């Protein structure tokens, strides 16, 4: 729980801050169509939070490091869309395919991540599951041992 | 306060440093109306401020830990505020439905922020008021249990 | 497996950020011919997911630290290929030599780290295999003399 | 003075260096009126000489490290200073009321450093005459005491 | 040899990476002649290559040390060359004196650190050697004196 | 040598790094006259030396340390006097006074470093002399406390 907590949160701060100076520096360049803003603001709203959440661990009841990993997660998120939506405008006014095409190879990887990320969350309540069956099963073969030597 | 001292102060430096000199290339494109520049130098002088603190606390009254926590707060507060300013201006008079639906999303992002941390802070509250008051009560039946032997 | 996860995990973070922001800013620069924005996206989602890695070890069932090496891998990989696409595109409307002899040139080095790749692959087959012939046959030797005194 | 040697100068370097290096960028871009160069160039003159302070520190001495501290707090104070500089130069045949008002919100601010700084300077030198007078009053009273064993 | 692959890949890996992106950066800035974008790509290629080893060493062939080494050096060399090309490229339509006299005192300066750097190997074999020379002399005279008495 | 090769050469090199890219961003910019870029590229040179010096510690040579230290310094000067001239050439086309008045008094803060880093460096050898002095006196009455007590 602590050493997690300060190794975790000492390195994602400057993914954080380097996600909010690029995506940055990626706004201010005109040398989807009005939802682009949109969506990299709400970016900086998650990586800014999730960074605030990177101020308050001074006293540092586990729902706290779920909230921050998510916040995370959406970080990770809206940085990967929003940048994709740029590599979209960068090619508008030249061509109008290669976005298309950009968001069409990439998201589909998107769909690859959610799915393995949720078949090992799923592993995860598995095996725990089947951790707490086995366990509970040998408690069962001590309890009959137990009860020979009465 | 002191282990606090070395792990959250060791790693607030390098965002108040990338935030300053983002800031600073966020500044310069032109390639509210008013006040934006004015929001921004203010965010970027809080953030001086905090890298103040980060150099101040050398040979070690806790209050100033306090002052650097919440003055951080301002400082990704001001940012994220100014990076609204930034898709409001640079995309206003090239467009007004993304930096309009940008702050839509963005005062939503702000009360967020306050709901969810007036939130823990109730929650803080709540189990304090429960633990502590089982400890008032556990303090007095040790009284007790202490009277039934005299 | 556990401290090289901290220590590589600890400083991998470092590289996906900044190839990720810098070719961030390579994206907005106009100042193959469609596909290059793409293969930019894939490599910064590529490095976006290295860091997602790198927030993903909070619950921790194996495989995902060799997961987290070929993000990695698979960073510089296409960070090289894009930055070669880079030089291909700054060097074609200038010139047909430099950009040609660019990606020429650098699918050497592509054949140059898959050849040593290969031949370190075929050395790790070395110690495996000399290492197995070893213990098996001490093993066999320790076997018969052993059951001399049976 | 040793455990604070690790503390304070193991971080200064990174903020020194990007500072400065921001600051570079911060020069090139117009796309009072003479002093601007003046005091940024002598701000980057100053956190130059900090990191020449924070590499000299080699054989491991309050005096020349006092030096340091006033040397890097001079330091961020031409820090907000040009870069509030900054974002008047940027829009100047673009308003003179924004950055003026902008001025008008951070000089308040420029007197609150001033301000909490000395507070807390005499307040400091207060309490270290306080802690002086107990000793000397506590040491005699220990030499009555002494007297008392007579 | 050991502390080095630890404390040095720590520190080393965020140089080489910045330095790689920085080359980006200086990729789109135009606001021999055709070979130099290879230049700059190849040099990043060599820091990304190192970078693959830093990424490596999981399990921790122990020339793969060296392999890091002259990895960096050709990095840094690689580095300065193609920069003295920037200041070369960006000063060319608009002056053609300052950068051929910059290469002019600084090319000398590569064969002076070269220079300067194989000297150091020569004494580095030299004393090396020296070592090697009065541990068998020593072993020599130790030798016969023992030998007497056997 | 070996508290200041962990410690000392730990962070600079990061610093060094920084201002190799964050130069080579000053070199590109057209909006003394030819020596400018000559000075941008001798600062990269003296900084790619620098981390040359830091990756050598492979093998574990140590005047190479002093040539290491004095590179470090002589990086920050260069980098100062570069960017000082990227200040004057901002202030080139649309005055000439400003960067004049700057430089004038930043080569007078250059000796002014200089003036006191000779002083209190005579005032280390005087230290290192005055020890000698009342080590010889001591020394001089273990002298007598020696052999005369014979
Ligand atoms: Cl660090
Ligand atoms: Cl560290």
């Amino acid at each position: 729980k602590l050493q997690l907590s300060r190794a975790k949160l000492k390195a994602s701060s400057k993914t954080s801050a380097l996600l909010s100076g690029f995506a940055m520096v990626a706004m201010v360049e005109v040398q989807m169509l009005i939802a682009f803003a949109i969506c990299t603001t709400l970016l900086v709203a998650v990586h800014m939070l999730a960074l605030m959440i990177s101020t308050c661990i001074l006293p540092n009841h586990w729902y706290i490091e779920t909230a921050w990993a998510f916040s995370t997660l959406l970080g990770l998120i809206l940085f990967l869309l929003e940048i994709a939506i740029l590599c979209w405008v960068k090619f508008y006014d030249l061509s109008p395919p290669a976005a298309w095409s950009a968001t069409v190879v990439l998201i589909l990887v998107m769909i690859i991540f959610m799915a393995f990320a949720i078949h090992f969350y799923r592993s995860l309540v598995s095996h725990k599951y089947e951790v707490t069956v086995s366990g509970i099963r040998e408690l069962e073969m001590l309890k009959e041992q137990m009860e020979q030597d009465h």
